[PDB]
């Protein structure tokens, strides 16, 4: 476990959700080459099928799908729970649905940023708290998958990257705390640039035009930097770009903050209850 | 408008959301010594009473209170329209109330994420949004009050910190756009290290160790901050800090990517449309 190896995910337990088509249909497909078990989710009943069945071609131990909504919360945490069930356990859970938007100036348009929050955070949340404790029996990992404009803003785009933001905030922590505690989960977050994905060229068309790299690549990237246990992966288009986004800055911030803590109370706080 | 005077709050109408203690009580009371307009909101009647007649005391041109939760959209965005026909209409908007969560580690409360990410997140959406045609017409201002936990992550407080990044997130790229559009509404995100209120000085107490800047001067600074509309306000106890917490990176990236638009079709589309 130093360098990468497609044999890592030889027979791992692997939920990928949105995986119908983009990016998420890329994993899927890398993961059914290495023959990992694999659940796959999204709205679309027949478009899940037909990955799935290329998935049992390309060589899975095993392939299923789950059809429904991540904006149902009550899906999120059954999905879960029937995902385990198939695969009797889970090593990884990636994290890839996305709701997207048109590519619009805001306009007080409110149900965007509530169903950007729900879509792209929210169920997020809830599937990696329902998934929590097989991860924890598996030692596994979260793949996290977010965006440039969730380290950085981008005019057209806020609902989203309110969405984006909100997964570095929350996960991060989550890690942070997972390392003092001690659990063994392992949290990577996942830093893409513009991707050749239908819906991205579509939506990008007219209106931002810088290149897009190729989601086959990407979809490898995230699985690797998983694998390995990375905070971070970056697959942003160029190598010079993510030293722009990673902010040394907060990382020396966070280093410092850590040694302002009460460590004896809160490490007993945390043995007493919660 | 080069450096602040007290002066230029005189007469102006402000609503301060969370201003029955802590430091929207603060900010209230300064609005009150420079002769504002005040409408202030949080949900006990009997502090915001209070308040109120304190700011009249000390010389309010006006203060009213209207009380109610921030957890209901309805109330948000019904608040803002009963304060500017109080006021004859609204030129900063101080968006300051939070839900604050126990400081303890994330053990799968999903209730806490979801009433986090309401009251510190999509409520100052509405509010902004009800009130954008307002500050529209008087080119007015909004402060919108964060964290240092909205910057980087602190253990404890994952809920909390991801609804601080979604303001970062959405309150950035609406004033990307702003100046792009070219709006004169001003945006200023406030970014506060600990503070000596009373609910964070006891939610801290054995637990985080570092020091405690006034709540008194912290009101001030996101008037002065708010008032000479900066893009940042920072008050976090150290002259040093800013500069870790502000990533040059993020501001030469978004620079960069500005280039990377076909402006014309952007500007044209939203000119015919939306
Ligand atoms: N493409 C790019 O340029 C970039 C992509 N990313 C990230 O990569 C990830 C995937 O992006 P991409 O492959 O381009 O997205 P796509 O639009 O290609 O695919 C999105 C997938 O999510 C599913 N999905 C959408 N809405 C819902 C919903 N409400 N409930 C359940 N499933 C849903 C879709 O299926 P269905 O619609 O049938 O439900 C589809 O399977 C996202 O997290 C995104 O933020 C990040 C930066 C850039
Ligand atoms: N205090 C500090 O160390 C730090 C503070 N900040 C920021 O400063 C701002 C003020 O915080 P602070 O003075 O410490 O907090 P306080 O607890 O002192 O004040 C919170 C205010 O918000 C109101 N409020 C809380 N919940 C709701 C709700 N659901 N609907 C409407 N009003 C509500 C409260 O009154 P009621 O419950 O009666 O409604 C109260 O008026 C916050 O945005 C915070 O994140 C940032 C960094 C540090």
């Amino acid at each position: 476990n130093e360098k990468f190896r497609p044999e890592m995910l030889q027979g791992k337990k692997v939920i990928v959700t949105g995986a119908s088509k983009g990016i998420g249909r890329e994993i899927a497909y890398h993961l059914a080459k290495m023959g990992a078990h694999v659940v796959v989710t999204a709205r679309s009943k027949e478009a899940l099928q037909k990955v799935v069945a290329r998935c049992l071609e390309l060589g899975a131990a095993s392939a299923h799908y789950i059809a429904g909504s991540m904006e149902d919360m009550t899906f999120a945490e059954e999905f879960v729970a029937e995902a385990g069930n198939l695969m009797g356990g889970l090593d990884m859970l990636i994290l890839n649905h996305v709701l997207y938007n048109r590519l619009t100036f805001f306009h007080g348009e409110i149900d965007n940023v509530r169903k950007s929050m729900e879509v792209n955070f929210h169920s997020f949340v809830v599937l990696s708290v329902a998934a929590m404790p097989m991860l924890m029996q598996s030692q596994g990992s979260i793949a996290v998958v977010s965006s440039v404009a969730g380290k950085i803003t981008y005019p057209l785009i806020a609902p989203y990257s309110a969405s984006k933001f909100a997964l570095d905030g929350f996960f991060s922590t989550l890690r942070s705390e997972f390392l003092v505690n001690k659990v063994n989960v392992s949290i990577t977050l996942c830093i893409l640039g513009l991707i050749d994905t239908e819906t991205a060229i579509k939506a990008t068309s007219g209106i931002y035009l810088g290149p897009a790299s190729p989601k086959e690549e990407c979809a490898l990237e995230i699985i690797k930097g998983t694998a390995l246990r990375q905070d971070e992966m970056y697959y942003v288009g160029s190598r010079w770009v993510p030293y722009l986004l990673g902010n040394p800055g907060r990382k020396i911030m966070e280093f410092l903050s850590a040694a302002e803590y009460n460590w004896d109370n809160v490490l007993s706080n945390e043995k007493l209850y919660g």
